[PDB]
């Protein structure tokens, strides 16, 4: 029921004046099909949606920023979903998020007690975990969904985190 | 009843010599009607407003002040609520903000009270809460409503908190 | 009968050679009119008088100074007050004032124990607070009010708090 | 009887080879017309004075000594009180006072003790009180008091609390 | 059952546009031939498979990220699975990693906690463990398996502990 | 009896190779004459003196070293008594001074155990306190007294403390 | 019966595309003949090893790594091990190292613990122990064995413990 | 009996080949004429001694030493002293003596322990007490006694106690 | 017996390619001679030795390692032992050692604990204690005994116990 | 008996490729007639020594090392004892000596412990004790004792304690 389609199932492609786009088709099966799962390989796979019925999109969105070059510690991400005339936005917010920055350097004290494990310190510290929940409605009679990340103040690299993405619920 | 209306929902047209500016346009249904709300999902809407009855406005502002090149580590927000000859002023107020600079870094200290998660540090610490309230009056004969907040001593990044917007009460 | 007439209300001309200038008009109704309030809404309001009585004035003044260039830490704030031949000056004095400086920053010690917000640090740690009570007496005869505030040392930034104003009792 | 006069309602004449001037005439009403006092009001007046009676000073005098640009640490004031030929000196001496200097900043330790507050920190820290008392002698029938407060070492700034005055005692 | 084929004994490709490969062709010894092992000595050896049946894969990586010159302190490895037309991807997964900087320095608490032996510091905070499990599946129709570890941000030194590698799972 | 004659009393002459010389007159009332005090008001006052007899001199000197340019942290204070041919020297001594220096700054620790005050700090710490008693002798019919202080190592700036004077014992 | 044979009785050969290479010759005595053991006086000595029989080789690898010029803390050992046409290759692996650098020093904390010898410090802290047992098996048909030490990241200076060897075992 | 004789009531001839010279001529009175002793007055006293008695001296020498230029923090001082043909040496020392520079300042710690004045730290931690006793023997016949301090390593800034001087004892 | 022959009684030649070399010709006494014992007065003396027996050597060599320029850390230091055509070698061995560099300093801790002479601090810390015993055999028919010290990595300052010597056993 | 010889009674002659030498002739009385002691006086004085009679010479050489422009901070003092044909060396020793650098400073923990005076720090840290017993042998036959101090890695200044000298033992 709860269909999981992760982040990187999806066609990338990265821009400079739009950031990070994340779209993909939608395949319409009917109704006695025994609705197939997105396998998480990784690999671009079309959404399976059930023919004629209003989906709830649930976006899962965990990720690292870090600052290229003006290494400002604050930045706004800018989270823009369209759909398939032209492209039709549905939704859009702004969620604050840390950078790392090139004068950061992790503390002796936050080894001993965020974890031994420097990847868990980034992980406790660092990882910017957004949720969008009962907020995107999409329809499977749309044939695309589109998804935008952008920084707003500056150009960062973005490191998403494997789990991301987005949950078609019933 | 007390219909909010997020910022983000409004139209964002940002200056120089003004700042940013939050207008929107007012759509005055009769009585009787059933008063929707204001989706939030960050799209332009027009405010649902009762045909002829005055509306008190609370306005929720919560914002992250960043320094660009001037790097002060404070400033004045100027903010001033407008409404539909030219526009005419309703409501000028200043509040004190803690802007953030280049030279300001977390003690390994604040990361273990303040929360292991950074942006918990910087909710809890740099965080602008600016809330007026039972002080803006609008009736909705009056066709358009405008926000303008400016920085005053220095030109700078104003990262908008999503949850921010105005309660339009009963 | 105490009415606080918030310092936003006047109107404001900025100078060099006097500092900041908060000049406004009065009005004088009759006895017997139900002596109205000034809105704190930070409209130029003209203040109302009793027709003729003489008005005690309490002047409420909370302040953030901020070193533009010369980054000295302390400054003497020069206030002024006139009244409407040219204008007579009633009232003199000077208060000492902190001033903030770019070689300023927060201990972490100063975080945990004045208040994890940083504005609060900077409300209990650097705000003025200057209060001259009992000592300006204003008639309605008079048909201008007007409160000079200069620093003497350096030119600097004054950021005025909101609340700050005259109170004209009874 | 003990006339406080307020050293901001004497005529200030600041120099270069002399320091800071205060000078004001003095007035001689005769006995039996209700003395009157100085109204703390920083405006110049003339100091009430007993027709036939010799009076007696006390000089109260709190300030803040800041350095312009030789930044030294320790000066030497310097008081001098004429009387109304030419002015004849009655009085002089020399006071050890404490300077802010650019290379000075507090640490987080006085805050916590001295208070909250940076202006408490100065007025506990670095505030140089002096008075004399009981060594200064003035009668009615010379026509002038000037009181000359200049920096040995140094030219500096003088932050002259708004309480400094002298006494004129029974 | 569970053939655990080192990363050491695949065949190694360093590139500067696709990063490390590990490819190596597989053996199809046909049924009731006593499945060998692969000796671990790192050489290359032919991964030993059984004639029809479908292995799934787990892929085992401890690794050390190290900056060349960016010092970019965090990145993002891609790991791409292939097989044997051209080659056909049946896995992709990013997992973000951590890599030593030149301005990175153990500090003496880390020593006398993590261990005194350095490597033990590093074993502990720095060392990158990435296992995929239950993911990838490869039959033995196909004569190749390729390993693609790239990272994406900036280009590093990778150090592969001599334990990474594939377990052939029955 | 003890007639404590502060050195500000004295005439004061500042040269370059002989230091600050206190030289002032001597008056030689008769017997019978009830012996004046001096007057402590810092004004050049003749020394009243028996007309024959012996007189012994305490000189109680207290002073702030400050060094202009060199900063050497120490030096030798050369005091020299003289009295009216030419005048003839009857009394020398070196005393070892501790010098203020640019390089020098109160620690935390030291506003919390020596006094919040800063000039107490001074007080308790650079104040150099030197007593010449049951040393000097002189008699009425001298009709000049004069005292040099001067630096021996380097060219200073010393602040005499107000109270320090010569006591004309009986 | 296990013939330990020191690494410095073998012969050194330098390089600089290759690292440092341990080469030495076998003798084949035949059966019957009192196998000796290889003196440890450092001294090029020839393997003696039984005329027709399967040895097995354990390698025993203490070292110091230090950095000359780079100053990375952390490298790839590569062990290379040939035989006796031109050499076939018979045994590889890599050893994951920590290497002194120029910004290393230790804490006093480190000389109470591991002990008041600064040599023992790097013994228990720096010294890497390498040990591959049961992995390479070596016959003395084959008139040669070769053993290359070589850094992958970058050329290092590698001090290796006089005690490290190879262990013939029966 | 004890006559102790200051340094500062002989006469001073400071060189750059010597050092500094102690010269004082010897007055011989008879027997039967009641010793006098020499005045602590800082003035050029001849040495009273027995006509014909041989004299055992004394040296206490307290000096402060403080480097001009070279700024070494140890130096040797170097005596000699001489007597009334050429003068014949007739002792001769030397002591190991700690010099301030001006690298050297006080920790907030010595302030705390060793004296809230700082002359006292200087006391306790910089003055060197040097003395000679039961070392130098004199007679009366001779008409000279001279004394040499000289810095052997570099020429250096001698500050000598005042009380410093020679005893010669019965 | 056990002569012990210190090294400062052998010749001493230092070059740059081989290091220090210590070099002594040997005496052979005949049997029923009254074996001498080398005297430890650092002076050039020939080792005696009976006429036909094998002599063991121990080797006990103390020396402190100081860095010239290269300031390196850890250095290795070859052992090298000759005998008396050309010299053959006997004896290699290799020792790492620590060596001072001019940015090592002690800490207060270590002055506390490791005594508070700082040569007890250097002994106990810094001093390379390294003993080859029963490794090396010389008999008295050769005439000569070298042994070389030479540092691998850096040329270096060698500061040899004066203890340090070869102990000739029965 | 034991006639103990202070250095400074002999004669000293520094160079710059022997270091300092220390020589004195020796007098040779006959028996019965009471030996001598050498007077500590700092003077050139002969060695008194029995007329045929074996004497043991026990040097105790405490001296201050000093780093003139190398500032290495460990040296070796190299010990030469002469006799008086050419001089014959009798005894030669070396010594690891600690010099003072220029940027060697005293902590203000060993203020506190080793003594509030600064001499006793260096004389219980930096102060090198050298003693050499029962191990010289001088006959009064030879006339002349020459003593070389020499340092070895860098040419320093030495300073000699007073009380150095050789105790001539019966």
């Amino acid at each position: 029921s709860s269909n999981v389609v992760p982040l990187n199932t999806f066609n990338i492609l990265n821009g400079v004046q739009f950031g990070t786009k994340f779209f993909q088709s939608i395949k319409s099966i009917p109704v006695g099909t025994d609705l197939p799962q997105t396998i998480d390989n990784g690999l671009s796979q079309l959404i399976p949606m059930r023919d004629n019925m209003e989906y709830k999109l649930d976006l899962n969105l965990q990720l690292y920023c870090q600052s290229k070059t003006d290494h400002l510690n604050l930045d706004n991400l800018l989270i823009d979903v369209y759909r398939g005339s032209k492209d039709e936005k549905i939704f859009h917010t702004s969620r604050p998020i840390v950078c790392l920055a090139l004068t950061d350097s992790m503390s002796p004290q936050e080894i001993e007690q965020l974890g031994p494990s420097r990847l868990d310190v980034y992980d406790e510290e660092w990882l910017n975990t957004i949720r969008i929940e009962d907020k995107i409605s999409l329809e499977s009679s749309y044939e695309t969904i589109s998804v935008f990340l952008k920084t707003e103040i500056a150009q960062r690299n973005l490191i998403i985190h494997p789990e991301s993405g987005i949950k078609f619920r019933m």
